[PDB]
This record gives structure tokens, C-alpha cells and sequence, in this order.
């Protein structure tokens, strides 16, 4: 019942290539409440794909059928009939948060706190649903037309950010520069490690997306972040942000704040709209 007739979907220009195939920018006609057409992002599957990739695709989308938070890119619909298979989702005109930020290269705080607070509301919602994003960083956060930041389209894939990952012991691609020291060590991902990445996302927002630990190598990151090293407070960083940052980089994961606690601490520095849309104020919470 998330099924949509191809008739209702247009497609208007390629955005780029996604893990499972080309992802387009388009329009849908029967996908929102009281809204004729709606700008949407269309995700197709390569024609070469194995019958197993068409079942990974269709399953990654079956995952979001359980989500519904204003701060996590939404799944508007699937076209599971005919071909090319289509997954339809809320369009984020401004794109990924890392690019956006790299764009602004010469934010207030009202603006930096609004980003942080939406991302955190997204996470709080996810963790609340027993979900643990395991690759939370600017690049996997998208920015909407109205500048809202959302935890969108899970992971995405490859792209211009290959340097963002490394294969600790040649065992596959991991975002080490965003990973908690306990993860680096043991390799396990938790909501606490999610909070660790959150503070790196915050650090990204203050440095307009610089590369975490730039003067270091990936092999050097691992040593440094595992031994109790942290990032420096950036040039003109608001004493508040950085304070929130190292609340997140507490070595012991249990001494770290939760995402809800993080919102609660900035609950009143955020635009008036938050309260009526967020998860934090939702009865769900
Ligand atoms: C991050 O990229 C963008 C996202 C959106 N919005 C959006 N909303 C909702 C879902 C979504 N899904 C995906 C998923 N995987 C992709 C993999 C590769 C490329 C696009 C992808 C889009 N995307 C709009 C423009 C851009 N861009 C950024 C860079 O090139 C210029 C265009």
C-alpha cells in the first residue's frame, strides 16, 4: 500500500548514481496529504543488477516503511510493478549537509543550533526505534529547500567522499574519522557511538566540513582517537557548541549524553517550529 502507479511519477533529471543505481530528481502525484504534485527523489536499480540486488533494494526501502519523523528523509512510495523498479522519497533540494557546508565557504549559532537540534531529533527518533545509524556524519545528512537538516537516505553510497572511509586491517570500508574509540577497538556500534559521531557532525558544522584530524593519517587517527585524543576547538567556535561536542566525546561511552538529553539542553535555542514537528515533543516520546 506504499505502491504507486508509474503514471503518477515523472522523473526530471539525474541527481547522481546510488549504491543500487541512478537516483533521479522528479515529481509525484498522490504521495502527500492535500498536495497534488510533490518534488521527489527517485531511486532506480541498475539493469545489470542481480536478482539479489533487486531484493536488497526492495528491502532497504521496506526498512523505512517503519519510520515517520520530520527529521529523517521520508519514504513516499514504491513502484514495485514493471520496470525500472522505483523507490520514491522526499526530495532534499539542497543535498547532503557536507556539500552544503562546503558551499558556505568564505553560520550563526541560531543556524548551527538548528542543524544540530534537528539531526539530534532524528537520531533520538531512530535510537528510540531501536535503530542505530552506524555511519552518522555530515555527508549522510541532507538539507531541504527550507534549510531543514535531516538524517536522510541511509548511507547513500560511494560518491565524492571515498577519503572518508578506510579498511582497518583490510577488512572493509569504515568511517574511522567519525567512529568512537570503542568502535575503533572492539568494532561494535551503539547509540552511544552514534552520539560520538554526532559531536563529529557538530565539529563538521563549525569547520564548514573540514576533514576530521586532517594533519593525521587514517592509521594515525586510529592510534590518536583510541588513546584519548580529541579534536581541537575550531577558530571561531561558539563556546556552547564545543561544550556540547566534548559532552559527546566522553571516552567512556556511558558518560555520554543521549540524543534526547542533547535536545533537552538546546530545546529552547531552536526555532519555534521545532516543538510542533519534532519527535522530542511528540507524544510518541
Ligand atoms: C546527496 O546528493 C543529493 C541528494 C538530493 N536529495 C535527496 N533527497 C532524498 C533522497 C535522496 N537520495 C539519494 C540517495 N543516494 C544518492 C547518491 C548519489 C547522488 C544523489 C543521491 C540521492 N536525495 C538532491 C541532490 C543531491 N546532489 C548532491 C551531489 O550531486 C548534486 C546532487
Amino acid at each position: 500500500e506504499w505502491e504507486v502507479a508509474r503514471e503518477k511519477i515523472t522523473m526530471s533529471r539525474e541527481l547522481g548514481q546510488g549504491s543500487f543505481g541512478m537516483v533521479y530528481e522528479g515529481v509525484a502525484k498522490g504521495v502527500v496529504k492535500d498536495e497534488p504534485e510533490t518534488r521527489v527523489a527517485i531511486k532506480t536499480v541498475n539493469e545489470a543488477a542481480s536478482m539479489r540486488e533487486r531484493i536488497e533494494f526492495l528491502n532497504e526501502a521496506s526498512v523505512m516503511k517503519e519510520f515517520n519523523c520530520h527529521h529523517v528523509v521520508r519514504l513516499l512510495g514504491v513502484v514495485s510493478q514493471g520496470q525500472p523498479t522505483l523507490v520514491i522519497m522526499e526530495l532534499m533540494t539542497r543535498g547532503d549537509l557536507k556539500s552544503y557546508l562546503r558551499s558556505l565557504r568564505p553560520p550563526s549559532l541560531s543556524k548551527m543550533i538548528q542543524m544540530a537540534g534537528e539531526i539530534a531529533d532524528g537520531m533520538a527518533y531512530l535510537n528510540a526505534n531501536k535503530f542505530v545509524h552506524r555511519d552518522l556524519a555530515a555527508r549522510n545528512c541532507m538539507v531541504a529547500e527550507d534549510f531543514t537538516v535531516k538524517i536522510g537516505d541511509f548511507g547513500m553510497t560511494r560518491d565524492i567522499y571515498e577519503t572518508d572511509y578506510y579498511r582497518k586491517g583490510g577488512k572493509g570500508l569504515l568511517p574511522v574519522r567519525w567512529m568512537s574509540p570503542e568502535s575503533l577497538k572492539d568494532g561494535v556500534f551503539t547509540t552511544y557511538s552514534d552520539v560520538w559521531s554526532f559531536g563529529v557532525v557538530l565539529w563538521e558544522i563549525a569547520t564548514l566540513a573540514e576533514q576530521p584530524y586532517q594533519g593525521l593519517s587514517n592509521e594515525q587517527v586510529l592510534r590518536f582517537v583510541m588513546e584519548g585524543g580529541l579534536l581541537d576547538k575550531p577558530d571561531n567556535c561558539p563556546d556552547m557548541l564545543f561544550e556540547l561536542m566534548r559532552m559527546c566525546w566522553q571516552y567512556n561511552p556511558k558518560m555520554r549524553p543521549s540524543f534526547l538529553e542533547i535536545i533537552s539542553s538546546i530545546k529552547e535555542e531552536m526555532e519555534p517550529g521545532f516543538r510542533e514537528v519534532s519527535f522530542y515533543y511528540s507524544e510518541e516520546n
